[PDB]
RNA sequence: GAGACUUGGGCAAUGUGACUGCUGAUCAGCAGUCACAUUGCCCAAGUCUCUU
């Protein structure tokens, strides 16, 4: 904060890293190990023509 | 005690000369701070338009 001259280029933007969630962090099955198949459902809400 | 004189004492009134501080009013000269105003350098920041 003592660097009060920080108003010169306050429009500067920086980069950041990204990371997948813990569950998605290497959930790949191993041969011989238990696997969880999570079913996907697509229920229609709109009434069709 | 009074009248007057002599000296002295007491009180009072008023004036005169000098001193030490205290303020009052006016005037000049000087410094500093704060604020406003003029435009510009000016980046931040949002909106908007063009467009990047």
């Amino acid at each position: 904060v003592t660097a009060t001259v920080n108003k010169a280029d306050k429009s500067k933007d920086r980069t950041y890293k990204t990371e997948c969630p813990l569950e998605f962090y290497d959930a790949l099955p191993r041969v011989g190990e238990i696997c969880y198949a999570y079913e996907i459902f697509l229920e229609p809400q709109f009434e069709s023509c």
